[PDB]
């Protein structure tokens, strides 16, 4: 579960994901551990959006989140 939360930081702090290593880690990890380290993954992404979101609706990284998401 660590190193596939440490892979998967990496994954979601980007955009365009190249479909063959997330393949490869797909295949790395069991179905557990890829589902919760996706889940953790999100669950932390929106904490420090939320968190750098302190002031207000000025530059909200929800629409980032969202799009990864979506990606």
């Amino acid at each position: 579960l660590a190193e596939s939360v440490t892979e998967v930081e990496i994954f979601g702090k980007a955009t365009s994901i190249d479909p063959n290593t997330y393949i490869t880690w797909i295949d790395k990890y069991q179905a557990q551990l890829v589902v919760l380290s996706a889940q953790i993954a999100w669950s932390e992404n929106v904490e420090t959006a939320l968190s750098s979101m302190g002031g207000g609706g000025d530059a909200a990284p929800l629409h980032s989140v969202l799009s990864n998401v979506e990606v």
